């Protein structure tokens, strides 16, 4: 077993184990395609030759609260082949990653966990949450306060790219878990909007000026439509948006993956219409560099300012004051007041999980109650955390 | 159609309307156990003579942001008989009980809703949110940071009732969403722990001296334990507790109703494993007095103090003074800078649901930006509003 | 074997064999209240000595169109032991039952057949249609024209025995399909009306002046309400009851076990809302003496006077003559112009089943069109045939 | 929004909105084929340009009682935008198409209905009713009387079209219900006997000379044959073909979409194997012109000469003579006996209702109940009302 960075020899052996590893595989066309998003050192492959372990990482731009975009090491197409399980082989390819990553100047990474129990060890905290509501539309009826009592088109998704573009952009920069999306996933998403023979049916889209949905018919349960996206930059277009799916009469139910605080219940007159079917961890975390991510995220200016000691298991100790939604974060040898591990930080950083939550779990140990409050209150964010796409 | 407090021959006919009307009707003896918590014009009844519709009010405790225990009209047994539907009958007894209400000088209603398109025409808001945990304990395993890794004994619930009292007590105390559980519900909760032929299973009860848990195996899916009640007043409690529950090796799943703030998850090594399998509105509150009500429940101290004007629909306008985590709410004419439906403040009002989301569906209307962030943080609960027991 | 009328010792050894063949026997007490409508040679029971077949009739009284009220040999509680199956028994017992049957001049025999394919061979026809319908009363609107738009009342049917008694008396005599419901079978309906530990939930009873409904809540489905049995008297009477049905607003679902010209689905704005989910055979006729059964019963006035030769195989060549509603049937050798066999006449006889259609499948054989239009036409009830209660 | 006959620059816009609302849409180059049946102004759109509202008829030749073939406008692809609903288009649409098609001349007019609540108060009545018969063909044995106890062959679809053109053209003439089917939808037929990937199997026909039935294998239940269509001129022909769908040996059951007067059931010794499964209005008719429509069909022979006085709510009233299986419908102010909306009339005009029915629920009015039996007769079909094809 030796760790390399591939040579382009390399590739058909990393997308035979990718096939193998990936039921959701985009394959080879489309692999390559995202491969344009992966920097010159930004993958290591394990040889036995053939390929039983590979792992990436893609250049990617992270929103995170106060609209400061981080850049941001998005870890990818990370397997271990059947043949070579418990050999240390995911260790050693993140340990590589993490010092290339860390090398590179990024203060965070990311990615979207195959399994829960994984990537907590190596400094990964689940830091959004996603949320499916599903709508049984034949009962669903605005409430009388619901704004736009036609704004909105239904049009083909393959017609008005430049107009979907320019409003994700738009949503992408105001939101925390906003990431850029590149040309190559804008080629990649409208490309899998065409219907597939055997597979997906085609997708439909409803166009604001200040909003966009992509839908379309589940395969087999034929009175389901599936939002796969809606991006609104306004309350009036995310209502307007809902109004017209609410519209599709020959469906039953509507589903969204969505965010905790999605204000779709608070539109109809019965709230419990829009039931979450299913909620799991979105993007995950890992803070690279404590002062640099901890300096560069607004807080809330509700909270009056305060100094604290940090101390990040192995990840060091810190003099951290917050004040006038800005934090200072410098070495310091004092004793901490609040103690954490590293993946815990992730999952405070972009506001999805309470200081208050993680201490009753003894994840994040104080004997300072009004801290605990006071770093609810300074990580909490103004706009609610959402995830962009998977990756 | 007349409307009057039933007399004692009216019971009977109630009684009816009762077992035809609610499928979990308890009986006539349980029925007559909580009657016990009505007070004497706490009920209306309309006869058409036979009841065609029913009424009524228990006096309730409800612990509100603050540790502020609250005197609480709790609406129940509320029905009307398939033969009168679409007569107004709601609409009339509503208006009786919520007159005598306000007149005996509550400041606040409470239910819980059949339905969720019900009851918001009326001013109840969905105050509290249940959550439905599913753990596959067969992969559960605790994070080394979690506590007590034995101070928890298996017990029988009908031998250990002056414990639980007691930590019931504390709890209740504690927590926004907390009630005083009478003694009559005591007996009533220890009577339905017992198996019951074709019925329910016989409970068992996990018990610590700072926490208890109510579980049975499912009727049906031998594999399940039902979580009834968990009450922890230390997160040591809480810990231990789950550490017996993972323990039922003879069980695949443990399922619990809870809140969205519930430590659980971040308990294990995959947070994956403790699925939300559920979510529906709990307890819905009616403010009956808007500046008793404001003025009652205690505030975040992080926010410094704010001045505003807050218009309720029909229910009046006053200057809202927030500082010192107290409030001061007095008449006034000057213009409104916030605007709601009374709904709207019941949901506010234990913290369950922030103003921004509720802005962002437009039933609270504001120009100002910073108001809304400042009463987000005001109103939040430093404590996470649980649900008490269903009435 | 020995085929004998059973003394009081053979009944504990027939109580064996019943709970052996028959998941819904009744029990002995309730099989006990049944054997009073046993006439004193009305039972045959097959000794090897211990029981092995079983079969008896009961005396019923069958109203048939035009209001015609005939004696009727109810054929029930028919076993062979799983130990002496393919050795005759069944054909042994039925040819003793017919004999006695005929000899005491019954001109109608009818069974409730626990399988489609066992009695034709005897001479039994499926006369009436079950068809269960369910609402989904969530969407159920009643037409502009339905009637009625509360003369019903919510009761406990044990409280109201004498109304449910006087109103079935009155529908049983109107229609066809109608059967006599003795006092011992009101006891038994009433009894089952009560709550099971482990059984069916109490039912509840819709009561009009000319119409009345017993339903009760699914055992396992508590969201879908079953009526066990509504007869009505009137069409007021049917769309107020079914308005009451719908009113019952913690449902989802209502099912009934109905007649395929029920007109329910016509009270609604939308028809489909009342969905066939169920059609099987209902009541078997075998019509033991032609000439006294096909003279007894009415014939539709709008067909003009005919004649014509109608031979039963191996049940003799008839002259009948139809005209002014009544029927001369008269023994000739003359040429058949019509056959058919003894089960046909069976299907035909209540106005269920069309000669026409009969014939399209070569079960009634005639070179005349003409014929079989004016036998279609003669041989249709005005009043639609429903099922009155199992036996 | 301005309502217009569409440009051919329209059609990629309707085409668009065909795509979005109907999840069965057969496609451009299918819906290309299909507007060969649309007449020069058959089609009306409305624009907001973008197309937000389209409904067209076809040009349909049906087969009602006495073998009359009838004009009649096939209404299709109807929709509305999912942007556009509760804004009247519907209505407008449907208003514009039936003054064209009353002005052209078309008696009646008729369709397929997507939901069973929306066309009753355009005047469509459900005057055809689907039957799903699903057979467990293992326990499947023919009656002793049964004809034909080899006919039927075994053959690809596409090597018999003029075979299967001649037997439909036939069976069509004689069946009310029966619709001419043009070329173009032969074309289509044949190409949907295809297999698909990812979607339906390969089809297979029985042919006899006087019968044919069409079947594929379901997608994905492999013991489930599904028969398309069979159409058979002769009883000899509808068992033949029946005996050899009993002898796929390969399969557990056989389901076919028929009517309620299928002899089938009466074809095996057991009845009950032949299970409905299913239930639903076909095709729904609106009378354009009501005298016309009743002067041209046939009536019962059985029946004797009566005269009424018929009111059709906003549709006239008539003096109508039935003798001699002929109707004359002449204009009077004469009081009425009976009086229904023009929906009723659609429902009793194929025989699939009877007046006794409908006058049951109200939808039909009159003081005399020999009148109503006198209505039953004559309007009862002698043939059977089938459905022919949906469109
Ligand atoms: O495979 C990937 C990225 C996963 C894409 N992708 C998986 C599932 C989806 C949904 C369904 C959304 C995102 C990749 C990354 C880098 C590379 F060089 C080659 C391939
Ligand atoms: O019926 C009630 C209260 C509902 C009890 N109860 C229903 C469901 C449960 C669970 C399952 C929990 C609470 C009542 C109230 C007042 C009165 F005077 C008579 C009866
Ligand atoms: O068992 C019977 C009659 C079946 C009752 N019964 C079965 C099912 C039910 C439903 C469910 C309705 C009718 C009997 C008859 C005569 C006798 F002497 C003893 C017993
Ligand atoms: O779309 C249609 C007619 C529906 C075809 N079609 C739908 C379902 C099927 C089955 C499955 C049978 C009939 C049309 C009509 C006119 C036109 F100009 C363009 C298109
Ligand atoms: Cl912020
Ligand atoms: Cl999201
Ligand atoms: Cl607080
Ligand atoms: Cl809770
Ligand atoms: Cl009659
Ligand atoms: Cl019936
Ligand atoms: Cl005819
Ligand atoms: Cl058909
Ligand atoms: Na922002
Ligand atoms: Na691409
Ligand atoms: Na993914
Ligand atoms: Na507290
Ligand atoms: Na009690
Ligand atoms: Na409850
Ligand atoms: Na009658
Ligand atoms: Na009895
Ligand atoms: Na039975
Ligand atoms: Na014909
Ligand atoms: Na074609
Ligand atoms: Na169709």
């Amino acid at each position: 077993v030796t760790l390399c960075s591939p040579t382009e020899d390399d590739w058909p052996g990393m997308f035979l184990l990718a096939a193998a590893s990936f039921t959701d595989f985009i394959g080879p066309e489309s692999a390559t395609a995202w491969r344009t998003l992966v920097p010159t050192d930004g993958a290591v492959v394990v040889r036995d030759s053939e390929v039983v372990g590979m792992a990436l990482y893609m250049d990617l731009r992270l929103t995170v609260p106060g609209e400061v975009v981080l850049p941001t090491a998005g870890l990818s197409f990370v397997a271990v082949a059947p043949t070579h399980r418990r050999r240390g082989l995911l260790r050693a390819m993140c340990a590589e990653l993490h010092r290339r990553i860390a090398d590179s100047g990024y203060p965070v990474a990311a990615l979207h966990a195959s399994e829960g129990g994984i990537y907590g060890r190596f400094g990964y905290g689940p830091a959004t949450t996603l949320h499916e509501l599903t709508v049984d539309r034949r009962f669903a009826r605005f409430h009388a306060d619901a704004p736009g009592g036609s704004s909105v088109r239904l049009v083909r998704p393959t017609e008005h790219r430049g107009e979907f573009e320019a409003i994700y952009e738009r949503w992408r920069q105001q939101v925390p878990g906003g990431l850029l999306r590149p040309q190559v996933l804008w080629d990649e998403l409208l490309a899998e909007a065409k219907a597939a023979p055997g597979g997906d049916r085609e997708s439909f889209a409803l166009l604001h000026p200040d909003g966009y949905a992509l839908y379309r018919v589940d395969r087999t349960d034929l009175k389901l439509a599936r939002v796969s996206e809606l991006r609104a930059v306004t309350a009036d277009a995310h209502c307007a948006l809902w109004r017209a799916l609410i519209g599709l009469d020959s469906m039953e139910r509507i589903s969204i993956i969505t965010h905790p605080q999605d204000p779709l219940p608070h539109l109809l007159t019965d709230t419990r219409l829009a039931r979450t079917t299913w909620r799991q961890d979105g993007l995950w975390l890992r803070i690279m560099n404590v002062p640099a991510a901890l300096e560069a995220r607004g807080y809330a200016h509700e909270v009056g300012e305060f100094s604290t000691v940090l101390e990040v298991s192995d990840g060091g100790r810190f003099a951290l004051k917050i004040g006038d939604g800005r934090a200072r974060c410098t070495p310091t040898d004092a004793a901490a007041e609040i103690e954490m591990d590293r993946d815990v930080l992730g999952s405070l950083y972009l506001g999805a999980h309470r200081a208050s939550t993680l201490a009753a779990a003894n994840r994040l140990r104080t004997k300072d109650s009004q801290l605990l409050r006071r770093l609810d209150a300074a990580f909490a964010s103004d706009v609610p955390v959402q995830t962009a796409f998977e990756f």
